[PDB]
């Protein structure tokens, strides 16, 4: 019954909001889960949340940072044997239009949106290939992927690579027979510390001309579709795009 | 348990995916009436899945308008009232646009097409407003987002019912109706319309079309389906599922 | 320079609106032109208000008439020649959600807005393969083949199917050396009679929330990249989507 | 028509010395256009502005697109020659050939400074000195189909055209919404024969099989130029946001 036993993930960002929500899933999916975050002091309160030692763990690391990822790799090796799982969900936002993006901002979106995801993407492929882990490497995208956002313009490019990168990625995969799968979740707007902190973001986005269902989603929705990617259920789902998001793209 | 209260109706469930779809169902709790137009194999997938206190059929031609009503009356008769509608009973044509007959064109949309949209229209109105945390799931194919050359029928059909679907969510989101409205593409899949095909399964396992080197299995396809039918995709509405082996990734 | 030159093309509901103009514009890029519609009063003005019968003429058929489609194209090619374009224009309406679309209204507006793009374009692919004519088959979908209106039910589903049998007619045309290429095209909202006959659609229309640009476009804007399709520039474009809807489909 | 398409437009096409922008520059020109082309190189871009006409119509500029303080400079001069610009094509674009896997974090940079960072650089930049003139401004982003669907063997280059992808969909929208008189589309080349696809053995047989392009050939550079026309008129006025996909199949399948 446990849909996820044996698996052991890596959640970068997974210390609030929907990376939180997705390692608290996994968790009681029979996960071990390794989350990530730049603040020491949120993290290990947000993993002692979730559960001890045995099934969780906290690491600091900026997804942004290329050699932490290999030493996040090895200290999740120690801690719960081999890493079947990367959720590269670590993000951050940028309430600028293209015109108004200074190249500072744009160079400090990019790093963590694409970057990182990137960095984990490259090492999951190169630590988890060819062991017969049935392994998943699920990149947070956003429906910023699959649409633009006037006020997003950095956001935007980064998910839009989030979401093909990913494709060449799943793609190799499968060619060559690794036992990786690769996919892009989508989320609409979530109840999340980003979306609380950006002043009447929620109820912008409840405007039925944005979200059809009059609200914004609560983290456990993404987290139930990350589950199913990091599942064997999805053993033929690779390379696709999996979005949640109240009808806000379907017009 | 994922699927705890649903009661659930399942067209064209008595083989390949539709069978597999009920299996799953059943397997997380919901209650399922499978259709199809042969009773002898209806009875047979029915009660190899379960008693007829989860699971049970009824023979309905998907394109019969009039047996739609018929089949959520026995349904609600017999479970209670229907929560969530597979719209998954469908035909294959091979052929081309040019060379394809009227008479093919018309009888493969009348199940392909207008069968999802008696289901999906009758599911709106019986489902609606009633807090079942409803879910209408219509099965699209990977002939929904990319075109086959020989396949023209059938990539109509399911590009109809990719975009049909999306109207469905929206006008239910809108008014609040409590029913979601969602796609799924399956990419090849081992399934007696595959088996019966001479050498589809060896041509669509050619990396040049399924990037994995193999198609996939009906629940590959149930799986995704029992998460559009459970509330843990309560915020999903109006979107396309893919499941195709990287198919369409390239 | 004619970009059409030597063309010889049917656009079907070429009496007003998009259709009107697309003529319009075919003859004034070279092309020699049949256009149809139902009512015949309409028809023979709008084929005079372009030209003569040495450039352009009117035939009434009715688009979802299988057989009418065959004398057509016989009445076309006895008139200018081989056809070698093929505008599937003719369309309707029905401000209907699926929920409320009685199976007659689902009926009519499929027989004109499927069924007769899939006889043009079956027939059109018989008639121009294999005869060095550059030929083109240009298919008016929608943005709503694209996301859905929760009032346009059957709509939908007529511009989702005629968004993808193309893309079948155009892979079998292209691997089998037809010389036919066939595309579609998604306009946005467009100021025409079926949209000034709803009452309310060019402001709802023209809402930012729908499109972008704060207004509807006009039938130009599709003749324009009609022409594109129809002429030798687009040889290499087959299968594809071409969206004129002032940013509509981008957010 | 009987009319110049272009007339009275003044175009940057970025990377315009070779390949595709070469026959964007040209058919700009043809159709009445001043251009301006950039590359890296010299002695290639003084070559191609003369092979299509005199420096009343075309001239060369020498600038990287990663180059953020060139592209003012860029503009500065494209104005004194030929005055206020009214087109970006941004077209300047490098490949990779390496899996995700096998990409090195050099070869990410370099051809995401190139790609991505130049593209952003000029649209923002002609967003900044087009709006609100009456121009009919038109920002054309050279993506791919490589921005559509994966490719094994090209995952920098895919990260960079999916970015170019949505991208040019904020800026179109922010410009319709603030009545700015610029439209931002992105166009969408299968392969076309190029010095880049010439450079890559065996590129051009492995694009040119059915299962990769139905029409079984690549395609060839008046192909993309003849949509930059389209795109860069003043026929294409509605047209914002959207992806022009002129590829021989290849993403129909
Ligand atoms: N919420 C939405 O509406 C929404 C919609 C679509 C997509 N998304 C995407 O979903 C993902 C999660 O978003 P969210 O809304 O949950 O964000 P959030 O509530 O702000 O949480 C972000 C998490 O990422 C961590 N993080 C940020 N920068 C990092 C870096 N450089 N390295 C490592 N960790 C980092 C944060 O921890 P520290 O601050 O301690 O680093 C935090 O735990 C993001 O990729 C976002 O783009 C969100
Ligand atoms: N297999 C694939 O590779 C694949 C890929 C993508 C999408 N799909 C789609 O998935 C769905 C299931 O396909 P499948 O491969 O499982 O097909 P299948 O093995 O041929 O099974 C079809 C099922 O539908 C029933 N059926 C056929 N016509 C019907 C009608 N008019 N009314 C009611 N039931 C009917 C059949 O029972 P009776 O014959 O007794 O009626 C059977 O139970 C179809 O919509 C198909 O288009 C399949
Ligand atoms: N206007 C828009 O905003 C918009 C947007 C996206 C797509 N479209 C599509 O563009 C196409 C043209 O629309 P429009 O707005 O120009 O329409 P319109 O102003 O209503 O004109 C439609 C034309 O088609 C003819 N027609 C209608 N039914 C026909 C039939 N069964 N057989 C032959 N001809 C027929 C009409 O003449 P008779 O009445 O005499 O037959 C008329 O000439 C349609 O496919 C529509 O779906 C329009
Ligand atoms: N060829 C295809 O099949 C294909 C398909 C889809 C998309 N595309 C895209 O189309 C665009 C043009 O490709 P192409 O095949 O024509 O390439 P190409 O034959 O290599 O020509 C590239 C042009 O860009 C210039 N360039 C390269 N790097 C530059 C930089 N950093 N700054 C300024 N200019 C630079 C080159 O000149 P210097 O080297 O002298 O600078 C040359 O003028 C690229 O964005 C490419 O991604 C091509
Ligand atoms: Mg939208
Ligand atoms: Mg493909």
């Amino acid at each position: 019954t446990d849909r996820l036993k044996g698996k052991v993930a890596i959640v970068t960002g997974g210390t609030l909001g929907i990376g939180l929500a997705i390692a608290d899933k996994f968790v009681e999916e029979g996960a071990k889960v390794v989350i990530t975050g730049r603040h020491a002091d949120v993290g290990e309160k947000a993993a002692k949340s979730i559960g001890g030692t045995d099934v969780i763990r906290f690491v600091q690391h900026d997804a942004s940072d290329e050699a932490g990822w290999t030493k996040l790799f090895d200290t999740t090796e120690e801690a719960f044997g081999p890493v079947t799982t990367v959720v590269n969900n670590a993000g951050i936002a940028v309430s600028k239009s293209v015109e108004d993006t200074t190249t500072e901002e744009w160079r400090k979106l990019l790093s963590v949106n694409l970057d990182g995801v990137f960095f984990g993407t490259r090492l999951g492929i190169q630590r988890m290939k060819n062991k017969g882990l049935g392994a998943s490497i699920i990149n947070m995208s956003s429906i910023e992927g699959l649409v633009g956002d006037p006020t997003q313009g950095a956001y935007n490019a980064s998910k839009g690579a989030v979401r093909i990168m990913s494709k060449s990625a799943a793609l190799d995969c499968a060619l060559k027979d690794y036992d990786v799968r690769v996919n892009t979740v989508h989320p609409g707007p979530i109840k999340t510390p980003l979306v609380d902190d950006a002043e009447g973001a929620e109820e912008f986005f409840s405007q039925r001309t944005k979200t059809p269902m009059g609200h914004i989603g609560e983290p456990n929705d993404i987290a139930w579709i990350c589950v199913y990617l990091a599942s064997d259920e999805s053993k033929f789902a690779t390379g696709a795009e999996f979005v949640v998001d109240g009808g806000y793209t379907a017009q």
